[PDB]
């Protein structure tokens, strides 16, 4: 078996294999990428997203989050509160404000440290989840708007036509702005581009051991279990590494940079956090692979989660019985 301690690859592809999106992804797995939950993907030196990000400061992001923490420094939750529109360029200001800048730090260990001992004595502010690209539309290796879509794939597998559309997103971080610990929607895999300034690191669980991180989050949120047999889909709890490592849950951990992507695989939870102002794109894709995933996917019907339209059809090919409870939690 190939890569049995989970460890996160990195991969170099060169401009030939950069070619054939699919085709890589089944060659990291060959490789055991997939155990880890994550993968970085470093691409060929000839490749290039767009020629500059000069002129972005236009962009607007209609609804920034303001991210509250409540808890203790290694166990919290986080709620976001709805913000005024304000521009890229106005969000690049207050991310390089004083109140809002990152610290002076020695290395990527001593800034972690800042962020796990500090986190939630502030409320950093994140532009998420805005639909939209940044990659130029001549780029025609690991552009994230022409990827294969999620309903193609359905249907290329299963047979079955099904309505949805499948676009990617943009994220504006901060110093201290924060991704709860998740899966993807229907444990699909997602693809993130970080575009520019400053990295991102990244925890992960392996999907063999996924149900140990459920079984730690049920007992340090007690009352959010309670509420909802897949609390973790509402996006909002955080664990420490310290605390994962009390607990003996596996994971690993690793800093993403500008011009790098991040790979994360069916039913891989992951979690981390923004170093300073940076500009990230995801989406979700599948692969044959991830069916079996989709079909065993958890879903939270308390109505906190609620998702996009495209959803819908994944739920009601893929897990039949859920579909009628799943829905009332839409509606
Ligand atoms: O970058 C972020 O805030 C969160 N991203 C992801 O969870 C992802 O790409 O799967
Ligand atoms: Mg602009
Ligand atoms: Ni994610
Ligand atoms: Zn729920």
């Amino acid at each position: 078996a190939q890569n049995p301690n989970c460890n996160i690859m990195i991969f170099h592809p060169t401009k030939e294999e950069f070619n054939d999106f699919d085709k890589y992804i089944a060659y990291m797995e060959s490789q055991g990428a997939h155990r880890a939950g994550l993968a970085k993907i470093i691409p060929p030196k000839e490749w290039k997203a767009r020629e500059t990000y000069d002129n972005i400061s236009e962009i607007l992001i209609a609804t920034p989050l303001q991210q509250v923490a409540s808890g203790r420094a290694g166990v919290f939750t986080q709620y976001h509160k709805k913000k005024k529109a304000m521009t890229v360029g106005e969000y690049r200001h207050l991310a390089n404000s004083k109140k809002y800048q990152t610290p002076p730090h020695q290395n990527f260990e001593d800034l972690e440290r800042k962020y796990w001992k500090n986190r939630i004595y502030n409320s950093p502010i994140y532009g998420a989840d805005i639909s939209g690209s940044l990659f130029d539309e001549n780029t025609k290796q690991w552009n994230l708007g022409h990827l294969g879509t999620i309903q193609d794939l359905l249907e290329k597998e299963c047979g079955v036509v099904i309505e949805g559309v499948n676009t990617p997103y943009l994220y504006f971080g901060m110093w201290k702005t924060t991704f709860a610990w998740h899966t993807e929607d229907m444990d699909l895999y997602s693809i993130n581009y970080l575009h520019l300034g400053e990295p991102k690191t990244w925890y992960v669980v392996p999907p063999e051991h996924g149900q140990r991180l459920e079984r730690l989050a049920r007992e340090l949120f007690p009352g959010s279990s309670r509420g909802c047999g897949a609390f973790l889909r509402h996006k909002v709890a955080l664990i420490s590494p310290t605390v994962l490592k009390e607990n003996g849950i596996p994971f690993n951990r690793i800093t993403q940079e500008a011009g790098e992507f991040m790979v994360t695989f069916p039913y891989g939870y992951h979690a981390g956090f923004n170093h300073g102002f940076n500009c990230a794109e995801a989406i979700n894709f599948a692969t044959p692979r991830w069916i079996d995933y989709g079909k065993m996917a958890s879903q939270c019907s308390c109505g906190e989660a609620r998702v996009t339209f495209s959803m819908d059809a994944f739920v009601r090919i893929l897990q039949p019985e859920r579909y009628d409870l799943w829905k009332r939690g839409q509606d």
